[PDB]
């Protein structure tokens, strides 16, 4: 069993398809996106998930599945998952916004805080890769 069969218009890393997204689009705006095309804004746990996004990564910033709930001072995927691997900017995670508060990846794949309703070019969709039958 290995996963590197991927959808159409999608790339293979691991166990996972990406969607190098583009279009001038906010990040629940761009979240939805993500769910329409059979999955969700990109979960970043690892710094070869992290340098394998920031090879494809796009010049004027992408959006990624951070958000705040700062209600508790920290952040959140939308896969339910806490925050493992951190690839911040310097100074961040200030809250450039005080509670809801999205994160972007740079063309560097440094994090930095983003106001919710930034109009992006580019985001990053993910979801698992489709299994293979045994040897």
């Amino acid at each position: 069993f290995v996963c590197n069969t991927c959808p159409e218009k999608w790339i293979n890393f691991q166990r996972k398809c990406y969607y190098f997204g583009k279009g001038t689009k906010q990040w629940v705006h761009a979240r939805y996106a993500c769910d329409d095309m059979e999955g969700q804004l990109v979960s970043i746990h690892s710094p070869e998930e992290q340098d394998f996004l920031t090879k494809h990564a796009s010049h004027t910033g992408s959006w990624i599945g951070l958000r705040n709930l700062d209600l508790k001072g920290e952040f959140i995927w939308v896969d339910g998952s806490h925050v493992d691997y951190s690839n911040w900017a310097p100074g961040e995670p200030t809250s450039r916004s005080q509670g809801e508060d999205c994160v972007m990846m740079r063309g560097s794949g440094r994090w930095n805080d983003a106001f919710c309703d930034r109009k992006l070019g580019a985001w990053v969709c993910d979801r698992l890769a489709t299994c293979t039958p045994p040897a």
